[PDB]
């Protein structure tokens, strides 16, 4: 499956090299150039607990979901991760639960200590 793919041969992104963020480029962007600090955003994703549940997409909503990065307005493996991606990138991450919902969870929806995998197309980005 995509998550265990990325288990395999996911290139680990944190700066602790802990294996917190693993990430695969799936489909190649454009240019050298990604984002910096400030930047804002468009996204789509499709997101899901690393074990298949509680799958959620915004695609749902025919609507980018659209932040800056690097300003804590997401999980801290989306502002690692994103900051990582060129324009039309698609990437898959799986994420531990210290660089997302931790043990509080978000319940009832992520429970405590959940691992997360997202895919994560990257549609532009523009400066502050
Ligand atoms: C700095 O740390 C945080 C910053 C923000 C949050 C809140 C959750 C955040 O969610 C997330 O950061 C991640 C990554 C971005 C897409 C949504 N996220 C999810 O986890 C979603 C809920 C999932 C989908 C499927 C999963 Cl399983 S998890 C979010 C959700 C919805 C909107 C939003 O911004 C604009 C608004 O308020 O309208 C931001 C949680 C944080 O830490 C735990």
């Amino acid at each position: 499956g995509a998550p265990a793919t990325v288990t395999e041969q996911g290139e680990d992104i944190t700066s602790k090299k802990d294996r917190g963020v693993l990430k695969i480029v799936k489909r190649v962007g454009n240019g050298e150039e990604t984002p910096m600090i400030g930047d804002k955003v468009y996204v789509h994703y499709k997101g899901k607990l690393s074990n298949g549940k509680k799958f959620d997409s915004s695609h749902d909503r025919n609507e980018p979901f659209v932040f800056s990065l690097g300003k804590g307005q997401v999980i801290k493996a989306w502002d690692i991760g994103v900051a990582t991606m060129k324009k039309g990138e698609i990437a898959h991450l799986l994420i531990k639960p210290e660089y997302a919902y931790g043990s509080a969870g978000s319940l009832p929806k992520i429970p405590s200590n959940a691992t997360l995998f997202f895919e994560i197309e990257l549609l532009d980005f523009k400066g502050e």
